[PDB]
């Protein structure tokens, strides 16, 4: 997260990193087995690690749980970036309390103009690297789909969104690729892809997760 703000440990308690014997992508908590990611961050040998701040440091309140099940979606380009979405259920479920929660599903798609809070242990730099040890948080609006797509031209999909700041200095980044972006509540989007990141006219792109919910509710049934 480049331009964002020291979240506060276990103030954002649906944000998990995943780890591969380091902090690779994050994901969102939404229920106590499954996590939801992005589909570009699928590999093998993921720990998903719950209740993280300094992800350097045991503090207490982490819970370290090895992915049992890694499912991207069928449908996921790896060249267009169309349906960037995976699930991951957990070996054995989550113990939950206040640093430890998911987060809702959304019952509806959001509008332009919402606020959201977006979260990760990714890049903090808009030029170079620098990679935090504690959870860094954004507030971002949803962009319109005009100004998306005036944004990337020919690279947005049904299943995308903009949001952030076209003047620059505020977005996420790598690193923060999967976590969440939070509106109202419910889990609306998953960081997926932007031109660098924190430039100007040049947003970040989210999954679009309201377009989603039936296939995460069918997905987690039958596994
Ligand atoms: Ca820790």
């Amino acid at each position: 997260i480049v331009g964002g703000y020291t979240c506060g440990a276990n103030t954002v308690p649906y944000q998990v990193s995943l780890n591969s014997g380091y902090h690779f992508c994050g994901g969102s908590l939404i229920n106590s087995q499954w996590v939801v990611s992005a589909a570009h961050c699928y590999k093998s040998g993921i720990q998903v690690r719950l209740g993280e701040d300094n992800i350097n440091v045991v503090e207490g309140n982490e819970q370290f749980i090895s992915a049992s099940k890694s499912i991207v979606h069928p449908s996921y380009n790896s060249n267009t970036l169309n349906n960037d979405i995976m699930l991951i259920k957990l070996k054995s479920a989550a113990s939950l309390n206040s640093r430890v929660a998911s987060i809702s599903l959304p019952t509806s798609c959001a509008s332009a103009g919402t606020q959201c809070l977006i979260s990760g242990w990714g890049n903090t730099k808009s030029s170079g690297t620098s990679y935090p040890d504690v959870l860094k948080c954004l507030k971002a609006p949803i962009l319109s789909d005009s100004s998306c797509k005036s944004a990337y031209p020919g690279q947005i999909t049904s299943n995308m969104f903009c949001a952030g700041y076209l003047e620059g200095g505020k977005d996420s980044c790598q690193g923060d690729s999967g976590g969440p972006v939070v509106c109202s509540g419910k889990l609306q989007g998953i960081v997926s892809w932007g031109s660098g990141c924190a430039q100007k006219n040049k947003p970040g792109v989210y999954t679009k997760v309201c377009n989603y919910v039936s296939w995460i509710k069918q997905t987690i049934a039958s596994n």
